[PDB]
DNA sequence: GCCG
DNA sequence: CAGTAA
DNA sequence: CGGCAGTACTG
């Protein structure tokens, strides 16, 4: 369906050039107008049609424009010999875009100077261990046995809990680039300390490998980030979250966890034009914010035990978890 | 980068 | 807290 | 001009 795949691409390039090096708002905006691109109905042919679309503006229609008449976009040639590689560290987990400038500045110019001479987090070592299997998407049926391998080990010891794969897996993308489990108790309690049981019975039978995140010292826990691996031949290991919560938040844990990531954020923006609050706990209302868009006061919780009550409450049509992508 |  | 991530 | 979502770990 993407009729502007020359304009697209183009932008894409200079989209993760800004992205990478930290510009985030301004990665944002090409973000924005590269997703209105992809889904106009017809090929984008002028000045004047690029500016009417939302998302682009007139320094975003004079780069489409020059893409058409000239075949390329000036800023490209001028884009720093540095982006190559800052894209190549920030894609070791745990590394953002202050760690790759920093290897940079440093001299670092490969994985392998990484490994031989650069400071790594804990996450970053375990990141680094996983580099390619953490850019592979596993087949969908592949994150089925490990929502599976996850549901019978928090089952064993407690039947009544529920357990569900979201993010990419439930708005029915073919491949998925991790695993995300939200588990939660119909009765209200239950969900207390299951952590411990669980983490503990995955790794006796030897499933997870690796943790990136996982603070089991007080009990208050609420994610898991890791890496598990399903057993026998031709397994890689993939990435693993898992987040438990109280049964009244199961609804906006959902809404939450199913993403998109964007389509979070733009029901949250919607919400707060409302003097709303959507977070991954509750949905409140008469939140009290300053000029800045900060809240300052808390509002009151509303009872949302389905996601459509979500929905509804924000004034807007239910949309299926397949229909989330942006 | 966009847009209110 | 800054950095990173879901 | 200035916001662009709201959260949870790490050290
Ligand atoms: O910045 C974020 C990132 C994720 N999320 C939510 C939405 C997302 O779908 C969910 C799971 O995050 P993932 O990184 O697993 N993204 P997703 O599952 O959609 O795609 P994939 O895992 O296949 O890359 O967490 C946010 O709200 N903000
Ligand atoms: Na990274
Ligand atoms: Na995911």
């Amino acid at each position: 369906t993407n009729h502007n795949l020359h304009i697209t691409e183009k932008l894409e390039v200079l989209a993760k050039a800004y992205s990478v090096q930290g510009d985030k708002w301004r990665a944002l905006g090409y973000a924005k107008a590269i997703n209105a691109l992809k889904s106009f109905h017809k090929p984008v042919t002028s000045y004047q049609e690029a500016c009417s679309i939302p998302g682009i503006g007139k320094r975003m229609a004079e780069k489409i424009i020059e893409i058409l008449e000239s075949g390329h976009l000036r800023k490209l040639d001028h884009i720093s010999e540095s982006v190559p590689v800052l894209e190549l560290f920030s894609n070791i987990w745990g590394a953002g875009t202050k760690t790759a400038q920093m290897w940079y500045q440093q001299g670092f110019r490969s994985l392998e100077d990484i490994r031989s001479q650069a400071s790594l987090t804990t996450q970053q070592a375990i990141g680094l261990k996983h580099y390619s299997d953490f850019l592979e998407r596993m087949p969908r049926e592949e994150a089925t046995e490990i929502e599976q391998t996850v549901q019978k080990a928090a089952q064993a010891f407690n039947s009544g809990l529920l357990c569900v794969a979201c993010g990419s897996y439930r708005r029915g993308k073919a491949t998925c680039g991790d695993v995300d489990v939200l588990i939660t108790h119909p009765d209200g309690r239950s969900h207390r300390g299951i952590f411990s049981r669980l983490l503990d019975s995955l790794r006796q039978e030897g499933f997870l490998t690796d943790d990136l995140v996982s603070q089991e010292e007080n009990g208050q826990q609420q994610k898991y980030l890791g890496v598990c691996r399903l057993p026998g031949p031709g397994r890689r290991h993939r990435r693993l979250d898992i987040i438990v919560v109280p049964y009244s938040e199961f609804a906006c844990a959902l809404l939450y966890f199913t993403g998109s990531a964007h389509f979070n954020r733009s029901m949250r923006a919607l919400a707060k034009t409302k003097g709303m609050s959507l977070s991954e706990h509750a949905l409140s209302t008469a939140v009290v914010r300053n000029t800045h868009g900060c809240k300052v006061g808390p509002g009151r919780v509303l009872p949302t035990p389905t996601e459509k009550d979500v929905f509804r409450l924000l004034g807007l049509p239910y949309r299926e978890p397949a229909e989330r992508d942006w």
